[PDB]
This record gives C-alpha cells, sequence and structure tokens, in this order.
C-alpha cells in the first residue's frame, strides 16, 4: 500500500528475471514521472490554498480543507521528499 | 510516447510471462492505479478552487490558475483522461 512497495516489485522482477530489465525500468521511469507532476500540482494547489486563506477568503475554505486532506492521504501512500532529497515515510517525515 | 497504458501492460506482461511475478506486480499496478486515483482527485479540486477564483475574477492568483491549467494539461499527455464511458483515453 506504499510508493516504496511498488518501486521494490518491479527491481525483484528483473533481479530475478533480467529480461525483464529494459521494460521494467521504463515502467519504473513512468511512475516516477506520475508521482512528480502529481507533486508538482499538489504543491501549486496548497500554494492556491495558502493564497486563499491569506486573502480571508473563507467561501473557498471547504476546498481548502479538501486540499489539506488529499495531501495527507498521499503523503501516507508516498512519503515526502527531505531536504537532503530523499523520499521518506511516517515518522521520518517530522 | 511516456504513457501511463505503457507502464501497466509492461506490468501485465511480465506476470503473463511468469506467473510467479503476478502477486507482487499486480500489487504494484494496484498501488501506480490508487497514485493515479488520487492525484486526479486532487486535480479536479484544484481545478474547482482555479475555477472559483476565476469566477471572482482575483487576479492576484490568475498565474497559478494558469500554472493549474498547464500541469493538468501535461499530465493528460502522461495519463490521458477518462472520457464519459469511464474508458481512460488518449490524446490523437
Amino acid at each position: 500500500k506504499k510508493l516504496s512497495d511498488a518501486q521494490v516489485a518491479l527491481v525483484a522482477a528483473w533481479r530475478k528475471y533480467p529480461d525483464l530489465r529494459e521494460s521494467l525500468e521504463e515502467a519504473a521511469s513512468i511512475l516516477s514521472l506520475i508521482v512528480f507532476q502529481a507533486e508538482t500540482l499538489s504543491d501549486q494547489a496548497n500554494e492556491l490554498a495558502n493564497y486563499i486563506r491569506r486573502q480571508g477568503l473563507e467561501e473557498a475554505e471547504g476546498a481548502c480543507r479538501n486540499i489539506d486532506i488529499m495531501r495527507a492521504k498521499w503523503v501516507e501512500v508516498c512519503g515526502e521528499v527531505n531536504q537532503h532529497g530523499i523520499r521518506v515515510y511516517g515518522d521520518a517525515i517530522d
């Protein structure tokens, strides 16, 4: 149920069967790209929600709470990249 | 060129060819699916927030809104778009 489980399964695959490497490293590359684009948009959405709240635009606060909730759910599945460029999960996040 | 559907069938072809892989790689496929769905849920929410901003005519955040549009369009290049009949379809 974590992004890391998926990463490890791909690698385990072409470790065990090397003929799958080119293909599965391709799949890993796409999963990596998808996670990156998602986190890019999520950060932008978070910045938009900060704008809303800082401006006192309470009419949109529900959608902002939704965004908060969606980000927290995402981090559970995918963790968070720390200051050193390392993706970490749970209490390792702080 | 880099497409979600490409990733998804790479997994299926793998366990097709080596059934001992099905448990782990189908789990992997399920996680990739869940990631796409969660991202698309947030994206749609972000879109409606930009929609609200633009209906208020708030120019201060128009830049962020146009960034959202740019990101949603790049996403559809990779992951396609679900049409009204539930079929994920990729730009032609």
